[PDB]
């Protein structure tokens, strides 16, 4: 009752396996197995860290580490690694995408190693969201990257040294990544001996590999769930992915400047029907309300949702002054059955309120160029989605007037003052009231149409136990693979 191998199916090649840069699904999935964080994001529980303590004035965060931690090569893991990691992110020449989380009004957070097991962070001004940044932090090893000028390109990333439950063995380009258990893993010796990440793009082929035991674990698309469940002995696991599926209204098009038109295009829709048409049933998504997902602090479902009222929708499109003669465009991904079904539903529903909608499915690259361009007015509506994290401050880049991901091109100075005010307010209840108003203003102005909070689906070979303990979670499938075990 020990050892065994686990083969996990992923869709593409990883990029740089280094937590200072990892951002795509595959790289993060592999990183979760190789590197341990200070705290586990999904629940804020202690991981490499034993505890976090915040001073009364909210400027000093003290993190205590567990004793006797080591990296995969046997070197100790101490505060010096934490300090080094933060300084390597702060260092502008390294181009770390998370640098913004350690800077406030252009001033960096100061970090210091009081002892080998004590890290002290001193903020320049109050910043409640910094607790979240600490809870999503994976340290890198100082003895490996100290004196490296370009960390992202370093060949040392070819054989990543980590603190996670699985040590790196090798990487065959376009084929697989193999790992082996780390016996001194802080949370206990892993039960499975080897873990291989198998790269297979075609889902029909991947699902067949799963059926024949060539793959033991992978993500499944909703439309394939009944196929794989009856094909072999597998347990299907469904859990929230903290993803919001939504439609944006492009205010660069003059007609969509009208609050009335945006509200008409909300009242014409029904969430249970969209979910029903997009995914097969309601097991894969639940109706959204707020622009925030349920995992995010201060989430509230008590916002305006524009429940289906076609008669009232007709009233609003009239009051709008929109000349129905004109036609609207919905831009979405040309390789997503969900997005096409959602599009047809909007077309269908808008037809019924006297509005003509033209479907404009597009190539992914082309879609980025279109929607990532803040001056673009080609699209009337764009279907999108996001997984933003546990603190609402991270959502600013999607709703500030100047933000690069403000797809709706909504410009409201007063709302922007609330966003900034929320970022600097320490009192919990006063901070709750601010994000409630933000949720209320976005819903009241029908800036977007939140469709659903989506679930992800995994298929795990029935011979494997411990899925509860491994914790299914957004993006990486599981929180900790060292809890899985093979029952042969």
């Amino acid at each position: 009752k020990d050892g065994g191998s686990l083969i996990i199916g992923v869709t593409g090649d990883p990029e740089v396996i280094n937590p200072n840069y990892a951002s795509d699904r595959v790289t993060l999935t592999i990183q979760q197995a190789v590197y341990a964080p200070l705290f586990w994001e999904v629940d804020g529980k202690p991981a490499l860290a034993k505890s976090l303590d915040i001073s009364d004035d909210n400027l000093t965060y003290t993190v205590k580490l567990k004793d006797g931690l080591t990296w995969h090569d046997g070197k100790p893991l101490t505060a010096d690694d934490v300090v080094f990691t933060v300084n390597s992110i702060l260092d502008t020449k390294q181009n770390s995408p998370n640098r913004g989380n350690f800077v406030f009004d252009d001033k960096p957070v100061k970090v210091e190693a009081v002892d080998d097991t004590t890290v002290k962070f001193t903020l320049p001004t109050v910043a409640p969201a910094f607790e979240n940044t600490i809870k999503t932090f994976f340290p890198i090893p100082k003895h490996i990257f100290e004196g490296v000028e370009n960390i992202e390109k370093s060949d040392k990333n070819k054989n990543p040294i980590g603190s996670g439950p699985y040590k790196f063995v090798e990487y065959k380009t376009g084929e697989y990544v193999s790992l082996e258990r780390f016996n001194d893993y802080f949370d206990g010796k892993p039960k499975l001996d080897k873990v291989t990440f198998r790269i297979t793009k075609d889902q029909n082929a991947a699902n067949l590999a799963l059926q024949n035991g060539e793959i033991n674990l992978k993500s499944i698309q909703p439309s394939d769930r009944n196929k794989v469940e009856k094909a072999s002995a597998v347990n299907i696991i469904t859990y929230p992915e903290n993803r919001l599926s939504y439609a944006t209204f492009n205010e660069n098009q003059p007609a969509l400047k009208s609050k009335e038109l945006r509200q008409a295009l909300s009242y014409a829709l029904d969430r249970e029907e969209i979910i029903d048409a997009a995914y097969g049933s309601d097991e894969y998504a639940k109706p959204a309300s707020s622009f925030l997902t349920e995992n995010t602090k201060y989430f509230t479902d008590k916002v305006e949702t524009y429940d289906q009222d076609i008669a009232k929708a007709k009233k609003l499109v009239k009051e709008s002054g929109f000349d129905t003669s004109q036609k609207l465009t919905v831009y979405y991904l040309n390789n997503s059955k969900s997005q096409e079904s959602i599009a047809l539903y909007l077309q269908q529903q808008y037809k019924e309120i006297g509005v003509t909608l033209d479907l404009k499915p597009t190539d992914p690259n082309a879609l980025s160029n279109i929607t990532l361009d803040r001056k673009n007015a080609d699209y009337s509506i764009a279907l999108n989605g996001y997984i933003m994290g546990n603190d609402p401050d991270a959502y600013k880049s999607l709703y500030l007037s100047d933000a690069p991901y403000n797809y709706s091109n909504y410009h409201n100075k007063d709302l922007d003052a609330l966003w900034e005010k929320g970022a600097v307010t320490a009192d919990d209840k006063e901070r709750q009231e601010i994000y409630e108003k933000i949720q209320n203003t976005i819903a009241d102005d029908a800036v977007i149409y939140p469709i659903s909070y989506d679930n992800a689906v995994l298929a795990l070979d029935s011979r494997y136990g411990g899925q509860k303990a491994a914790t299914p979670q957004p993006v990486t499938m599981f929180r900790d693979l060292s809890k899985l075990y093979l029952t042969e």
